[PDB]
């Protein structure tokens, strides 16, 4: 299926997620993208971030080149990095990403979180001490620089991650806008399930996009090893048997029967496979309920590297 963005654009509802952990070899992303294509994912996910962009730019040009799918079939996602925030860095940061894809345009860049670091090649910039050395922009000025992106024709639309309630309105309440976000592309799984935040995307006409909708990649040290694992979960497990099918299957379709669209990373070809079949089976109001109680306000991911300044997002309720 599809879902209409806000700028009449559609968004395939199932999206297919690129990052691995950094021990994972480029080479991975290659063949798991051409699978998750064979598949039937529709919807690619990656970012700048992922140095993967050449590997799954490959993987597209490929399934289109073998004539499997078109261009136009393929919902391809970057997203801008914290040390290109600064308006004259945007448009270069994304036609890099293009270059590396090899594509002439992305069907969606986003900015990828709200914290800004010092401009240059390291992705995650220290001191001579360690210590993250955070830049000052404006998001409204890096907001301002992602539309001409989209008057030039580079990125089809154009939308957030990692945004805050407060965040998104400064967007949509700044002066002169041209462009809403299409999306807020968020952690959103039924440990986590975004209640609040996912009212107020609706509110405004903007998507939310879940990840780590699995219960996230668990990689140190960006996710806390003694977190629940969301997969494990008895309820999910209880609802896989019933359904005859799995707790991802399970996580993913209550996301979708909930007006979200949703990530599935996975680099093996048995899961891949088994992932797009979300579309097979329904849940009840009833069961989508029991998996509202599920709820506990674990966030796996809270980049809390960079909490500190400001800007950072999850302080805040929602
Ligand atoms: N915007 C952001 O800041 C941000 C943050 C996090 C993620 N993302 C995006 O969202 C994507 C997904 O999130 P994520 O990478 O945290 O992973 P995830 O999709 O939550 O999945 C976590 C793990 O579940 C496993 N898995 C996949 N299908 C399964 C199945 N059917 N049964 C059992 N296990 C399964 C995968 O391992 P195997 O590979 O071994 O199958 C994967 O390591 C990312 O790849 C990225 O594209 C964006
Ligand atoms: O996949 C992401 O977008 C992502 C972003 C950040 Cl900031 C950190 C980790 Cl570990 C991620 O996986
Ligand atoms: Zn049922």
């Amino acid at each position: 299926q599809c879902v209409k963005l806000n700028d009449g654009h559609f968004m395939p509802v199932l999206g297919f997620g690129t990052y691995a952990p950094a021990e994972v070899p480029k080479s991975k992303a290659l063949e798991a993208t051409k699978l998750a294509i064979e598949a039937g994912f529709r919807h690619i996910d990656s970012a700048h971030l992922y140095n993967n962009e050449e590997q799954v730019g490959l993987a597209i040009r490929s399934k289109i080149a073998d004539g499997s799918v078109k261009r136009e079939d393929i919902f391809y996602t970057s997203k801008l990095w914290c040390n290109s925030h600064r308006p004259e860095l945007v448009r270069p940061a994304l036609e890099r990403s293009l270059k590396n894809l090899q594509l002439d345009y992305v069907d969606l860049y986003l900015i990828h979180f709200p914290v800004s670091v010092k401009p240059g090649e390291e992705v995650i910039p220290k001191d001579e001490n360690g210590k993250i050395l955070f830049d000052t922009v404006d998001l409204c000025a890096t907001w301002e620089a992602v539309e001409k992106c989209k008057d030039a024709g580079l990125a089809k639309s154009i939308g957030v991650s990692n945004f805050n309630r407060r965040q998104l309105e400064m967007i949509l309440n700044k002066p002169g806008l041209k462009y809403k976000p299409v999306c807020n592309q968020v952690e959103c799984h039924p440990y986590f399930n975004q209640r609040k935040l996912l009212d107020f995307c609706k509110s405004k006409d903007i998507v939310l996009v879940a990840y780590s909708a699995l219960g996230s990649h668990r990689e140190e040290p960006w996710v806390d090893p003694n977190s629940p694992v969301l997969l494990e979960d008895p309820v999910l497990c209880a609802l896989a048997k019933k359904h005859k099918r799995t707790p991802a299957l399970i996580a993913l379709r209550y996301q979708l029967q909930r007006g979200v669209v949703v990530l599935a990373k996975s680099y093996n070809e048995q899961r891949i496979r088994q992932n797009v079949q979300v579309f097979e089976f329904q849940l009840t109001s009833e069961e989508m309920k029991a998996i509202d109680g599920l709820n506990r306000n674990v966030r796996y991911l809270t980049v809390d590297i960079f909490a500190g300044p400001p800007n950072y997002p999850f302080s805040d309720e929602y």
